[PDB]
């Protein structure tokens, strides 16, 4: 099965100038917890945004142009990206906006962090149909000394 994982600010903003304009260590630890020992698929812009391979995961990068780094797997289409994962229980799609748009219809599960931050942005999470999805887990956290915004961890499963 295919799952999406993302962190969204107000108005579904997920990025600005190829960067993440917030710092929530709690949310990054949640990202690691739910992606470790799984394959992760990302587009080339998100790969450049991270700037380095993610340890303990099979990194698969979508790009129409040849790869430039043998520490990861490069693929040229959604179907190849999926096939390159092999037979695993859960494929994690980690963005970005363009990549989210193409994998949303295939996905059975959404790992969404809702961040109470107002952010100008140039990239958005897709406007998914709420009727299609059932919320099966939610966990709200107030801001603290490490996390300057309040946030809500949510898991949605396609009905
Ligand atoms: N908050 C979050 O959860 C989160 C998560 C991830 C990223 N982000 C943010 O999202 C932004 C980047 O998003 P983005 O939409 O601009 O880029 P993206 O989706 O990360 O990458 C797009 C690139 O991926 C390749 N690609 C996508 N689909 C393909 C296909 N079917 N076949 C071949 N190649 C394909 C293309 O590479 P080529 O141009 O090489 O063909 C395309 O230019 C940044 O601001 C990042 O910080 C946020
Ligand atoms: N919920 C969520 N939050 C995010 O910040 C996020 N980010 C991306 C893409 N960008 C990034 C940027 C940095 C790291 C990163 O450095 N991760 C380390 C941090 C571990 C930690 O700090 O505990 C990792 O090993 O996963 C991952 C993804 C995709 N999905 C997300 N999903
Ligand atoms: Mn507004
Ligand atoms: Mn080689
Ligand atoms: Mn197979
Ligand atoms: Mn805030
Ligand atoms: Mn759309
Ligand atoms: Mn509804």
């Amino acid at each position: 099965m295919i799952s999406l994982i993302a962190a969204l600010a107000v108005d579904r903003v997920i990025g600005m100038e190829n960067a993440m304009p917030w710092n929530l260590p709690a949310d990054l630890a949640w990202f690691k917890r739910n992606t470790l020992n799984k394959p992760v698929i990302m587009g080339r812009h998100t790969w450049e945004s991270i700037g380095r391979p993610l340890p303990g995961r099979k990194n698969i990068i979508l790009s129409s142009q040849p790869g430039t780094d043998d520490r990861v797997t490069w693929v040229k289409s959604v179907d190849e990206a999926i096939a390159a994962c092999g037979d695993v229980p859960e494929i994690m799609v980690i963005g970005g906006g363009r990549v989210y748009e193409q994998f949303l219809p295939k996905a059975q599960k959404l790992y969404l962090t809702h961040i109470d931050a107002e952010v100008e942005g140039d990239t958005h999470f897709p406007d998914y149909e709420p009727d299609d999805w059932e919320s099966v887990f939610s966990e709200f956290h107030d801001a603290d000394a490490q996390n300057s915004h309040s946030y809500c961890f949510e898991i949605l499963e396609r009905r």
